[PDB]
């Protein structure tokens, strides 16, 4: 039964991490802070389903910004108005956390805030060199909800 | 711990009904079906975050379709299109449900699918003549994930 699944999805919330559940980069939806808000990319951004796009510069390991489909509401498509410009004004912050971060935590975080969204990251010494931050994926609420109800 | 309002969250999936975390009619958001896709309609229906949107004529009770953010991708406002346009074309399914249904059951339909909201109905035995089918709502799959986690 559902009541099974969840409560199972709950102890699981202890032992898994937000790297096992996140959407892995390669399979991200992101666009690219040089873009322009047009009638094509607005449509595009729409048509996606998606809610919450992050923004890349140069990389896609580079996410600098994330957009909401919300602050396209009032962007007319024939001002054909850069994304840099909406991105400047409003500034959603950006979430990062750690891959070895917890899905019990992660949630308790999401709840506190209105952010259901935050860039997975892990600590690469493998340099090299200096080691450095990498972006891994992004892992939302709905990632961990997933983990709670789904059958298993 | 989070564990324990998910637990007892899901304990009370098998006595709580739709109605009990629907979004009662008069808070739900909709639109007429009489409604034009000019500028202004796009960006209230843009700027509300509301993914889903139901279409109601005449009556907010009488719901007649249901309105995607997805279907306004290739929309056009200076075309100053009708709404009946778009829902005629998609389409979309409607999904009724009663009442007195269980959490448990309700979530169990939202995950075998991909309809995620449902307009909740009772019988309604107090005519005046034949009985009907008395819409109160709408419940998506969000307000039982909410009943699930939730702090208690």
């Amino acid at each position: 039964k559902e009541e099974l699944n969840i409560i199972q999805g709950a102890l699981e919330l202890r032992t898994k991490t937000v790297e096992d559940v996140m959407t892995p980069l390669r399979d991200c939806f992101m666009i690219t802070g040089e873009a322009i808000l047009d009638f094509n990319t607005m449509s595009e951004i729409m048509e996606s389903g998606y809610t919450r796009i992050p923004v890349f510069e140069g990389e896609r390991s580079n996410i600098v910004d994330l957009l909401f489909v919300k602050d396209l509401a009032f962007v007319d498509p024939d001002d054909c108005t850069p994304l840099k410009t909406i991105t400047k004004f409003y500034n959603h912050p950006l979430h990062f956390v750690f891959n070895d971060t917890k899905l019990d935590a992660m949630l308790e975080e999401f709840k506190k805030g209105k952010s259901h969204l935050a860039i997975v990251q892990r600590v690469n010494n493998e340099g090299e060199g200096d080691p450095f931050y990498e972006v891994l994926g992004i892992v939302i609420l709905e990632d961990v909800i997933e983990e709670i109800i789904k059958s298993e």
